Formats: structure tokens, C-alpha cells, sequence
């Protein structure tokens, strides 16, 4: 018809504000590399550091539904800092249900490691 | 000649784990979108909570030598997290210190509200 609703194909500058879809992509991906590469073995302190990280995100977070709807989660389900092995996945577990409640597919969490952080088995990040 | 070192060229696959580069990339648009929506009077709660926030992500950023680089500067020059104006000021201007370290040149300061929140004035953002 002529206008589209398919940001791609409409707003081409790149240095622009994020808006909530694209500073979603961009929270995602610093939280789960920071889990990506924390301690298999953290000290107390990093272990209460890196959750006390996760709730003070939690209150700065400037979607405001969004962030509401996480601090409801982390009321429910606090962060796993234990380990790298705990933190990752419960991490992706949050994800996954952010990912359910927008109508979005899970993700395997099988895959964080390879996709957070090793790169897929197959090499095609290579 | 044949391979290339432009990323762009070569690695095609979204999904795979941020370089240095990328993560930066998120890293910054995260810090510099949660202080653009930062209060204009936070409360000393919030105000103790954002720098706390900062020093945090000090802590756990997972490039080892950007991260001791940030702890450097941070013991040199704490955030000012007294105000919206005050903190994304200080954000740019860090920011900046990291840029003329790497050949970047800096960024115009009086444009980070257009940049990070507002959009251009000219609209281009739209
Ligand atoms: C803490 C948080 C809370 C949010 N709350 C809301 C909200 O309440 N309402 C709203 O409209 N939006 C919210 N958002 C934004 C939303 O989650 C998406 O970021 C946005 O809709 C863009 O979606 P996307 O399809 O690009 O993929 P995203 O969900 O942004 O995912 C980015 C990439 O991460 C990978 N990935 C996906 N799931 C996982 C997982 N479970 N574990 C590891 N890797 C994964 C995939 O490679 C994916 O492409 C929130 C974002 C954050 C960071
Ligand atoms: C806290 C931190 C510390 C880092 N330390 C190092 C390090 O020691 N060594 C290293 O090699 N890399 C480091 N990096 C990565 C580095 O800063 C860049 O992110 C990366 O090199 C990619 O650069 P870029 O050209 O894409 O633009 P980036 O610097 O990533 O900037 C992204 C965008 O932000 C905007 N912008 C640029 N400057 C400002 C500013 N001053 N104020 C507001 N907006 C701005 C521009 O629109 C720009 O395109 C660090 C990143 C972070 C987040």
C-alpha cells in the first residue's frame, strides 16, 4: 500500500534512541554474557554482588511495564549466583518466561553456553 | 585478495556469542539508555542504588582489560548520580575518556538527550 510497520523497511538511521524491542536485544545480550563468563566458582561476595546487580537492573530498568513485570519475577524466583552453571540457566529460564508471556518461542537452554558464549558446535560463528 | 577482516563480510549468522567489540557496542546503549530515562530529582536511595549500579557492573564486565580499565576510572572520578543532567553528563564524558584512549573521537555531549532519548531535532528519527 506505501507506509510499512516493518521498522527495516521504514527508519534507516542507525544512531537513533533505542526503543523497548531494541533495548530488550540489547539487555539480553549484557546479561547474558556477563553470566556467560562469570566464576564456576564465585566468592560470596561476587554471588551477592551479581545479585544485588540483578535487582538494582531491576530498578532502573526505564520500560516501566517491563520492568515491574521483573521485579515481580525476582520476587518469585531470585537469582541463582551459585555458579556459572546455575546463574546461566536460570537466567535463560527468565528468559524464557518473558519470551512465553509475548507470545514467543523457548529457547533451548541447552544451547546458552554455545550461544552466550562458545559459539555453535558446528562452527558457523567462525 | 580473498578473506577479510571486516566482520560484516564474512560472519553472517546473527546468533552468536557478542565479541568485544559487539558487547561494547550493547553495553554502551544499556548505560547510556537507563540514564537518559534516570529521574531529574532522584531520591538518595535511588542516587546511592545508580552508582552502586555502576561499581557493580565494574565488578562483572567480562572483557578483563575494559573492565579494570572502568575500575580505574571510576576510583578517579566517581559518577554523579545527583540528577538525570548530572548523571548522563558524566556517562558521555567517561565514555569519551574510553574513546580517546581507543582513537575514537568524542562525542558531542550536548547531543546525548537527542542521541539516547529524544531523537534528532530534524526528525530523522521518525
Ligand atoms: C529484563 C527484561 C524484561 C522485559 N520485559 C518486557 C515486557 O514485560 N514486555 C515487553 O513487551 N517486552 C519486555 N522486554 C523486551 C523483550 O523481552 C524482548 O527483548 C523484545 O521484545 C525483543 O525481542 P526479540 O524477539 O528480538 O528477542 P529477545 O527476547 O530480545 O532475545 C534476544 C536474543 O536472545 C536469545 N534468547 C532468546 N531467549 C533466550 C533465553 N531464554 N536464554 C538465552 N538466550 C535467549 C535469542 O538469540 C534472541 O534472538 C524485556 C526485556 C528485558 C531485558
Ligand atoms: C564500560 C566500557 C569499557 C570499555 N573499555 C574498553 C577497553 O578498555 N578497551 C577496548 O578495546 N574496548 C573497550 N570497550 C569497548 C569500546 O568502548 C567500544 O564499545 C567498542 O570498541 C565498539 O566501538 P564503536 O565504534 O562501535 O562505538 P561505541 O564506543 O561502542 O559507541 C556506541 C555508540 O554510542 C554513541 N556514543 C559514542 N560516544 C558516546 C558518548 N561519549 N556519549 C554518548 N554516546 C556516545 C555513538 O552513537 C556510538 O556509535 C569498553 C566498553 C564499555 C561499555
Amino acid at each position: 500500500s506505501m507506509r510499512t510497520q516493518q521498522k527495516r523497511d521504514t527508519k534507516f538511521r542507525e544512531d537513533x534512541p533505542p526503543d523497548r524491542e531494541e533495548l530488550g536485544r540489547h539487555s539480553w545480550a549484557v546479561l547474558h554474557t556477563l553470566a556467560a563468563y562469570y566464576p564456576d566458582l564465585p566468592t560470596p561476595e561476587q554471588q551477592q554482588d551479581m545479585a544485588q546487580f540483578i535487582h538494582l537492573f531491576s530498578k532502573f530498568y526505564p520500560x516501566e511495564e517491563x520492568a515491574e513485570d521483573l521485579r515481580k519475577r525476582l520476587a518469585r524466583n531470585h537469582p541463582d549466583t551459585r555458579t556459572r552453571a546455575a546463574f546461566t540457566q536460570w537466567l535463560x529460564h527468565l528468559h524464557n518466561e518473558v519470551n512465553r508471556k509475548l507470545g514467543k518461542p523457548d529457547f533451548d537452554x541447552s544451547k546458552v553456553d554455545e550461544r552466550w558464549r562458545d559459539g555453535w558446535k558446528d562452527g558457523s560463528x567462525d
